[PDB]
């Protein structure tokens, strides 16, 4: 009756050893028989059952006798999930002398016993000695189990927390760590509290975004860019080599109006706020980690060493990092090139380039993970924890480069090192440096970032789980569980990697796009339930494991924060064009330099653009693109340089150095202020949380 | 009990087989009691309760009448083996060998035990009996328990309580069996005749405990690292000295054909007339010597050396912790609230007082300079700077004691939970007060002096009659160096003199209170009672002074390469000054244990972190290195300059600005400059457009280029030094290989 115990026997299962009869290399069959005989002889009860669907396949069952299992568990440091000790049976009440131990704990202990066995459960599966070994779920999730004794914990947890109907329901970590293990429990607690604080980040970001959005009318520079009498008269220079004429500047009202949203004081305030939000996230997560460590069964002894089933090139890895970064940059550049070489149209072309870049990123991710795995295996880590740590580092670095190259390029290395029209820059020869429009490449950067984040989260979640669930929205236990498949040894690793990449996206380039926390919040709200459903539905049961913290990812979080402060400062200083506007408003709109009687932004664009003379087309005396293109003689370009007819011909003028001094002063002041606040908040742990230590140490 | 038996240096009981551990001193009833005799009787009853409880707990006692004054009674103490072992077991004290488990009586055969007292060193016995005295209780009234030896001296029932020094420091004990550790320490450790021999930290630990041993080990290691730093700094200073004919700007200012022709512009109102830059040819030489690229190299080397010092101190700390086997007692630590006990307002008051202290320091330095300048009428300028620095240092020394007292009051008004909390609050408050007090003037000179003064036409008067001070063309680097060296050297000298003298003069006054020609033999306890009490704070002030010295060494090291040398000589003297005052003019401090220096280590970390930014800002703003580099790289070229190749020629002439004298606007004081009536334009240290021009006196391209270069240099140095410090910290294993093997 699909019972969780042996036939006509009150003994509960802990693994299924499925073996296919060789009758449909006899030394392999002899080894299998010897291993089974030894397993039986060690004092483990076993039953043999033939698959109902196919008689050829026979399943080998195992159990755990109470006395021997308890003795072998007490042999080493295993405590109660009052303390357990074979000298104190009557001292502490036992709910039942046959089922007191948590089924997860019994599965863990018997797994340890099988691990100690030598002719290798996974080795036997690889060699075909025993095809697989995996425990059984309490009940098939479709409907609650008939058996009264079985609590049907799987169905109960599914309905309570894995079904989307509980979307607003708070996290029930109780059954999670009672059934799956400490790893999944801590992972889900971390995910949930991350979402909790992403809510605060998203509300603050939305406040800043509305601050920017409601000031459209008073965005003077955009208004001037649009007014034909002001914007149109500015006949800009061509920004390419062979396929661009003199173009007016008022063709970019849509771009300027969109940019005035993400490039106002709201963005700066939001970056400042995220500066302290990141440290609050880290510190409060440390505190929740400590609280979980105290509350849950995390006082277990730490194992020293273990064997591995399978058992200087460091610079060689860095070369691969460099190649990957260059490949990403090349991919983005060629994508934009091909899309250009054919209101909405320019934005649609940018979106198409971003989509192609994301497609290439996703295609290359598989190659990156494969190469990382092989190179890590070539080193032959002594144990498995070291192997996981090294894989974490290498995989995270490939991901980091592959996902952030394009972003870093657009933010910093695009339009920042191009010369004046007379003497442009060709670093490698015939490879001109692209130049941003007067507003800058901030809008393109934010479009790229939002497209990448969306595409990743959406496509990944859909293709990995949601197909059965979206179409829905539109035999014995051992056989059924066998029909399922495992998650391997890096499923939790992949979930952590996805979450870390999402965190990096939301924190690093947060100045450009103040709405990133909201998208990450929605993604996490989806992802927690998606992962719950997938784990509890489509994947076999897993042996529980104990972990205190998330693992090797916390250092990545700290590094990402320390990098994000600098990245945000650099973005606001260079990528955006707010510092030039501030400097103009406060210094160059006055009689000493300007002509206005009071600080006003009137005439900013006009008075900021530098003029160029076609007659000085080249210092190299080569072919010019300004040939023909009408009877025009002078064109204005995006740079701070002295006009023709000045003693210094096309050299940086006073305004350039004023603006660069302002940029560096902003970088210094913001960096120092944010780091000081971060250090104060890290030093004020005792002065904020008088509650926690007193509560813990009083009782 | 009886009186003095006749053996003056005997450290045993009258029988001669028992050893003394403390001397309990009180005043007998034979004194002329006043006020209320009921209070006197209560003190008596408390005293008999004390003695009764002590005898009950198993401590043998005997009293003795002071030989000179009958009104003083000395009460000895002795710890038999049973009680000593009991309290050692409950303290988890680890016992010497030559892996390990706590100490139990059952295993005497596994330790090198010969006799009861001989096995236990006097320091541990004194600590054990001190704990016994602190914990024991006598009586309860008002439904509140009462106890504590410190409360006894607080109430005046007991004048003091202290262990006994082994013997006279300058003579061996007449007992052939006495180790006379004090004499050995005096002959080899103290008594600066041994100014060079390595101090025997093992004997210091054995005698004065780990609290003093760790301090002196830290001092010695600090001296060694300062020797390394001073050698490097001397190398850099010597390199700067051997190249003076090559400082082209120094030559230009010195040469009368170039510097003399430049008619500089008055800084003053009617106190100074015009003047020729050539007068400033010596300062220029000195600046060459202390602004050189040697200064930059030394600043980077200091950024590295502060780290190396911190991590090597951590390594030595781990070594000491292993060797001195303090782990068990470190694990078992328990403290009780101050017997005085038996918030945000205070914090804001402390911060306001700290701000006031900073402002007072700035104002006193400015007033000293003002009065010295007004009194005016080997360089006379140098003499004026030295006089102003001397006055400022005097006032700083005066205000130091006031700040100490106010910190004491602020911390006492609050209710510290336990001794450690009070100690840490005092550490923080004292360090902040002395930081502000000592460094306000230096920071003012470095950053806020001569940095926000306008052109001569429109000077910056703060609020009226207060014209902002401004520097010479080279900069105030030399003024800062003079002020810093004067402050540091004067503090070293005065501190050493005061430390050596004040306990000594107090002892001589105490003797003079008995002008009668006694000249006789007194027992050990009586003559040890005449030393100073060594107030319970302990090495707090020693650590404070060394932390101030370290702050001076690191914070401003971009303006004084010789600071490590001064610090080295000061520390070589300080080792022996502290050793002498500790061995010869103080009662035995009760031994204890400490993991580290204390609350000061976070202070040292903070100083190291702030040093990078302070040095970067010094080199960027107070020094004129960056303007020189900018001129050599971007203004000695045809686009702006005239030289075909990069060179420092014409630097001074081209750098300065010009001002039309008749272009002095404003109706107040219409005749500040035209009085002389000799020339019509003046040159001042500033980067501004010359007269005429569309932008007459607004900053020119040179100013903004130099500002951008300064900020870029600040960013680059900060980031590179921080990264190198991070990598140095990561690379260092923090524990030596020998320690790893043994541990
Ligand atoms: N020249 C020179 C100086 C020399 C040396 F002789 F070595 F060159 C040494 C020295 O201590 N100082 C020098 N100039 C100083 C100005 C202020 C304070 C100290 C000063
Ligand atoms: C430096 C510069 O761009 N100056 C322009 C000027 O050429 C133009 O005539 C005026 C309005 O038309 O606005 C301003
Ligand atoms: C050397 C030079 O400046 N040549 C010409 C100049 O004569 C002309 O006025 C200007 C406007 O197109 O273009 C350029
Ligand atoms: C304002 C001023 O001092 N200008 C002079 C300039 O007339 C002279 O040509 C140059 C060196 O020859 O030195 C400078
Ligand atoms: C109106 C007047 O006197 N202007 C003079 C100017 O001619 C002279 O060049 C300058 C410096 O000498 O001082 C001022
Ligand atoms: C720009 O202004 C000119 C004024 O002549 C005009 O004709 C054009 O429609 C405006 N808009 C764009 C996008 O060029
Ligand atoms: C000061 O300048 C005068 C005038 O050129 C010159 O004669 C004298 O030698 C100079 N003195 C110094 C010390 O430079
Ligand atoms: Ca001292």
């Amino acid at each position: 009756p699909d019972s969780l115990f042996f036939t006509d026997g009150q003994r509960r299962i802990d693994f299924i050893l499925v073996y296919e009869d060789e009758s449909k290399n006899e030394k392999q069959k002899r080894k299998r028989q010897a291993y089974e005989s030894n397993l039986i002889c060690h004092g483990l009860q076993l039953e043999a059952t033939r698959s109902v669907s196919d008689d050829k396949l026979v399943f080998v069952k195992v159990h755990a006798p109470w006395e021997v299992l308890c003795y072998y568990a007490e042999i080493m440091h295993i405590k109660l999930p009052a303390p357990f000790e074979k000298s104190r049976m009557n001292d502490f009440y036992i709910l039942d002398r046959d089922s007191f131990f948590n089924p997860a704990t019994r599965s863990r202990i018997v797994y340890f016993i099988l691990s100690r066995v030598k002719y290798g459960i996974n080795r036997l599966v690889s060699s075909g000695i025993y095809k697989a070994a995996f425990p059984l779920h309490d009940c098939r999730f479709n409907y609650e189990s008939e058996d009264i004794s079985c609590p049907s914990e799987r169905y109960l947890l599914y309905r309570e927390w894995a079904h989307p109907r509980s979307i607003y329901k708070k996290q029930p970590l109780d059954l999670i760590r009672k059934y799956y293990g400490e790893k999944i429990g801590i992972y889900f607690a971390w995910l949930g509290y991350y979402t909790q604080m992403l809510l605060l980040a998203a509300v603050v970001g939305v406040a800043c975004f509305l601050y920017g959005y409601l000031d459209q009318d008073n965005c003077t520079w955009s208004k001037e860019v649009c007014d034909p009498d002001i914007g149109g008269q500015i006949l800009m220079c061509p920004q390419c080599d062979r396929l661009c004429p003199f173009w007016r500047l008022n063709i970019t009202c849509e771009s300027s109006k969109k940019l005035c949203i993400f490039d106002s004081f709201g963005t700066l305030i939001f970056a400042v706020f995220m500066g302290v939000w990141v440290t609050l996230f880290l510190e409060f997560w440390k505190r929740r980690q400590a609280e979980l460590e105290y509350e849950w069964d995390t006082v277990e002894l730490q194992q020293e060493e273990q064997a591995r089933p399978e058992y200087a090139s460091a610079v060689f890895f860095w070369i691969l990092l460099i190649i990957a970064s260059v490949i990403g940059i090349i991919v983005y550049r060629l994508s934009v090139f091909i899309v250009f070489s054919t209101l909405t149209p320019q934005m649609a072309t940018s979106i198409t380039a971003s989509i192609i870049s994301f497609i290439i990123i996703m295609i290359l991710n598989t190659i990156y993970e494969k190469v990382a795995i092989m190179i890590t295996n070539f080193e032959l880590p002594r144990t498995q924890t070291d192997y996981e740590n090294s894989l974490t580092m290498k995989m995270f670095l490939f991901q980091f480069v592959n996902y952030y190259s394009s972003c870093f390029y657009i933010a910093f290395f695009k339009g920042k090192f191009v010369g004046y029209p007379g003497d442009p820059v060709y670093l490698l020869g015939k490879y001109r440096s692209e130049e941003c429009d007067p507003g800058g490449c901030l809008l393109e950067l934010t479009t790229q970032l939002t497209i990448i984040m969306g595409g990743k989260a959406i496509w990944n979640n859909i293709q990995e789980v949601l197909l059965p669930w979206v179409m829905n929205l539109i035999t014995p236990r051992w056989e059924q569980d066998y029909h399922l498949q495992p998650m391997g040894k890096l499923g939790l690793f992949y979930e952590y990697l996805e979450m870390i990449i999402q965190f990096g996206f939301v924190t690093l380039f947060v100045a450009s796009f103040p709405l990133a926390p909201l998208l990450a919040l929605v993604n996490n709200i989806l992802e927690i339930r998606v992962d719950a459903w997938k784990l509890t539905t489509q994947f076999r049961r897993m042996v529980p494991e104990k972990a205190q913290d998330i693992g090797a990812w916390q250092p990545i979080m700290q590094g990402i924060a320390i990098l994000a402060v600098v990245t945000n400062a650099m973005i606001i200083a260079f990528t955006s064009d707010m510092i030039p506007r501030l400097v103009y408003y406060w210094s160059f709109s006055i009689p000493p330099y300007g002509d206005h009687t009071y600080y006003t932004m009137d005439g900013y664009i006009n008075n900021t653009l530098s003029v160029f003379n076609i007659t000085d087309f080249k210092n190299t005396d080569k072919e010019n693109p300004y040939i023909g293109l009408g009877n025009y003689t002078l064109c204005r370009y995006r740079d701070f340089r002295n006009p023709p007819g000045h003693p210094q011909e096309y050299k940086h003028n006073i305004y350039y150095w004023h603006v660069i001094a302002a940029k560096l002063a902003f970088i210094i002041v913001m960096e120092h202020i944010i780091y000081s606040v971060k250090f104060f908040i890290s030093y004020a742990i005792p002065d904020v949380s008088k509650i926690t230590k007193s509560k813990i140490k009083r009782e």
